[PDB]
């Protein structure tokens, strides 16, 4: 009924790589994890869905394999892991979304986070499916139905509460670069009876972030202040040398874990490396797991 899992995000490889070099990259993933101690301890791969056109991103954005094609490669090179993914619902329409969700579950995915994109319907005829409506409508197809939880966002208490009422089973956080989630989940536990599973998301920040700024872009929220603080922490990690970067990161992790695991929500972990998996990323994830892991 709960995942109680550690999930590693693997973004699908570029469409132009071809099969032979897709599996080589996945083979490197297996070696990096074994070398880092992770190889028994990651139960799920989270494969995010697709943005086709660019959103302003600081990186280049090439066309990717569909979630289904990439998942079959993943199963070849990482036969231990189970599958989670992300699905945009806003563009599909109920019948199409039913077929898509059925195909995902049929091909071995155990949980799906329903993601929404705002769109114009003043024109832009044809309703898609709002993520919160999908949560109710497809509960017979998807046992683990997720939403994005952004604990720094204005009105997230009302927003996440609504999604829980509408049938959300877990919340997957935006990348966490402060302990805002601690106060959010405590206030959420005081104002409501919803106890969804929380997928806590931690992202490795490489020095390259000082030059490219991808993670700063991923978490931006104009005029927030809590996010402003998080962006300063990202820059500081990027400008920190490995020992201090690891310690600052793991101190953040320890505060979140300590502040959260007794609130009464089931807790799972979600590890991202937005610039691509790497030995320093996997070492950071191994350090976090040595402090605390589900089970």
């Amino acid at each position: 009924m709960t995942l109680n899992t550690v999930a590693l995000e693997l973004v699908p490889s570029n469409l132009d790589l071809g099969t032979a070099h897709a599996l080589a990259e996945l083979q490197k993933v297996r070696k990096l994890a074994v070398d880092a101690g992770l190889d028994g301890r990651i139960r799920h791969i989270m494969i995010p869905g697709m943005i086709e056109e660019d959103d302003g991103r600081p990186v280049e954005m090439k066309p990717k394999l569909d979630v289904l094609d990439y998942w079959e490669l993943v199963q070849r090179e990482l036969p231990d892991v189970r599958g989670l993914c992300t699905q945009v619902t806003s563009f599909l329409g109920e019948r199409s979304l039913r077929r898509r969700l059925t195909a995902l579950i049929q091909h071995g995915f155990e949980g799906i986070a329903f993601v929404g994109v705002p769109r114009t319907m003043t024109d832009g005829e044809g309703a898609g499916v709002a993520p919160t409506d999908a949560l109710s409508t497809f509960s017979h197809l998807v046992k683990h139905r997720g939403v994005i939880l952004i604990p720094t966002r204005d009105d997230e208490l009302s927003r996440f509460g609504f999604k829980c009422k509408e049938g959300a089973t877990f919340g997957m956080t935006q990348l966490l670069y402060s302990d805002a989630i601690v106060n959010f989940l405590t206030e959420f536990s005081r104002n409501t009876d919803h106890r969804p599973e929380i997928l806590l998301s931690f992202g490795f920040v490489p020095k390259m972030e000082s030059e490219v700024g991808l993670i700063d872009w991923l978490i931006q929220d104009p005029d927030n202040g809590a996010v402003a603080t998080e962006q300063q922490f990202v820059r500081r990690l990027a400008a920190s040398e490995p020992a201090q970067k690891r310690a600052q990161m793991l101190d953040l992790y320890k505060r979140v874990i300590d502040g959260v695991i007794d609130l009464g929500f089931p807790v799972s972990l979600h590890f991202e490396a937005p610039y691509g998996v790497s030995a320093p990323a996997f070492e950071t994830f191994a350090a976090m797991l040595d402090y605390w892991a589900p089970d």
